[PDB]
């Protein structure tokens, strides 16, 4: 495993083996490789086009460097980010739906700008972002939910962060935090930003051991189930990956004008979020709901989309409460309460 | 200029303007952007493919932080791993004869077959002041110009290039950025895809006339056995042309005659040519010089040239001693000469 000869093999767009990708992730990881490589490296692997191999070395590497709980019955919803639009934050208003009928172990991160990270917005409402394991598996199983925070548990990953920091451009690293769940959830929403990460990233999936995963891409160009036309998905299960398209009508609603979907800040997704949960914001609610549908499809609970949507209904009733129960028990309700104010409650 | 956006473009495999490649050149001929950034740029060229104007635009950012020293009127015979003996040093001290020389180039990494090395191992002090430099050239019609030293900005890119081990485009300009300005050059390229691509930069970088050259079996110069795939370049444009060493009525030469293993022995077969006792060296040598005649305009055609480069060449030896006179020591020169 010489990096000079990963750097070649790279230079002459030649893709790597499985544990090939692997060892160089580890080194990486692990801070043995000279920032002048790491940076070559992440820039040729961008340049030549990440593979499924080394997608699936890079995820394994993260996950044997990681720090571990163990709920393989959770249920994650991340998505890989991607430079966009920048509307609400619904994976986290999704995953707290979903712990209303299930365990959520939730592994997210705080964005690099406007703080439209999960961890940001989860930080707006008041929730303590840094929970160690111990309290971690606690939480789980007094709430159904805890977040990850994905700086805590992949502490190894300070090694990269300088190099990343500096580039400024999307690596490969950029699409693996949805591959490394800490608490290794067995069922997720895999939010992509490009209707091909969709089949790279679903070929890589079906590799990475998962009950039932589903990739989506929205049409407007969004890593969520789409408010405005089709959603492309990929469902990933030890049987295969089936393909499937989606209208936002098929739900049984009208399209949702995005300029109410948008946010500029952390705190705008946190308000319209908690007013959505208030009912006091149709719209947002719709959002969120559609991709609440898919998620319960995916824990195969709800056997049809229309269904999960209606279901996702009844959940949201009981969302305000459960965000209470959550962040009352693990951070500070005086901030869910100022911005349940901020967003008239 | 913004390095970020400089690197997003290149990720998405766009080519950069000629002054916005310029200035991101300047920018890190300079030191002015983090290793990191250096290494992901080089990277990012290399993978997307250096277009012409990339290439100019760094050119003309080291011919600006370069140490100059003005002889336009000059000629350069610097190229850009087989081993054969290196001509262009050799045909360079034909051509002090009849037009002032001002040699560019380095030495080589491995077992010295530099340009630096040989005249080093001739007796010539390749560490030429500046200002030394110019009296050299009027006294000699001669002088080298050791790259290392006149590009002292390069340092701020020896880290990054040292650590990736692998070839960027730093490793094809160094022909194009003479410190004396030397307007008529014969520059050597390692691959017919740089002929084109260095042949069409070359056309923007001002020179009167220059000619590039790849020779079989994949040599930076004339080649002694085969055919010479050449771009002249000059004001008027870029002319295709094929040849063959048989056009300068000779025969092939056998390239295991033209292999050294030493700077020394090069510097021994240089001279032992130059004393009419190597044929083989002295026919690559005339076969390159002729080329170079061609670029001055001294001759109508390849031809003339090498038999004006037979003329050249019997004289070269004592030329090589009035340049190392003044530039050296010719008592190691006088050693070279006792067995050759
Ligand atoms: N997209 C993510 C999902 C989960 C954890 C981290 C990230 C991240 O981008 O750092
Ligand atoms: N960006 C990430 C992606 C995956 C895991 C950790 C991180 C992190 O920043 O700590
Ligand atoms: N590698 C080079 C290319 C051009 C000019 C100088 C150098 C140098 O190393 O000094």
């Amino acid at each position: 495993m010489n990096i000079n000869e990963i750097l070649k093999k790279l230079i002459n767009k030649s893709d790597l083996e499985i544990n090939e990708a692997e060892e160089l992730a580890k080194a990486i990881i692990r801070g043995e490789v000279p920032e002048i490589l790491v940076s070559a490296i992440l820039v040729a692997l961008r340049m030549k086009g990440e593979s499924k191999n080394e997608i699936v070395g890079f995820a394994r590497a993260m996950r044997e460097l990681a720090i571990k709980i163990d709920v393989p019955n959770a249920i994650d919803t991340a998505g890989t980010g991607g430079d966009g639009l920048g509307t609400v934050n619904v994976s986290t208003a999704s995953a707290i739906l979903l712990s209303l009928v299930n365990p959520v172990a939730k592994h997210g991160n705080r964005a690099v700008s406007g703080k439209s990270g999960s961890a940001d917005v989860l930080e707006a409402l008041g929730y303590n972002i840094i929970v160690p394991p111990e309290r971690a598996k606690e939480l789980v199983n007094k709430t159904n939910f805890v977040f990850l925070f994905a700086q805590y548990y992949h502490p190894a990953m300070k090694n990269v962060a300088n190099v990343r920091k500096t580039l400024g451009i999307r690596t490969i690293f950029n699409i693996l935090g949805p591959l490394t769940n800490p608490a290794n959830a067995k069922y997720q929403l895999m939010g992509v930003f490009s209707k091909d990460h969709l089949d790279l990233l679903s070929k890589s999936a079906y590799e990475l051991d998962f009950n039932k995963i589903i990739l989506v891409y929205g049409e407007p160009g969004i890593d969520e189930v789409s408010p405005i036309g089709n959603t492309f998905m990929k469902i990933v299960s030890k049987r295969g990956i089936e393909e499937v398209k989606l209208n936002v009508t098929d739900f049984g609603i009208s399209p949702i004008p995005i300029e109410k979907l948008i946010v500029n800040s952390a705190e705008d997704s946190a308000i319209k979020i908690v007013r959505a949960f208030l009912g006091k914001d149709e719209h947002v609610a719709e959002f969120i709901k559609i991709n609440t549908a898919v998620a319960l499809f995916a824990l195969d609970r709800v056997g049809d989309f229309r269904e999960g949507y209606e279901y996702a209904d009844h959940l949201i009733e009981k969302s305000l409460d459960k965000l209470n129960e959550i962040i009352s028990m693990n951070g500070d309700v005086t901030k869910l309460k100022t911005i349940v104010v901020k967003s008239s409650g």
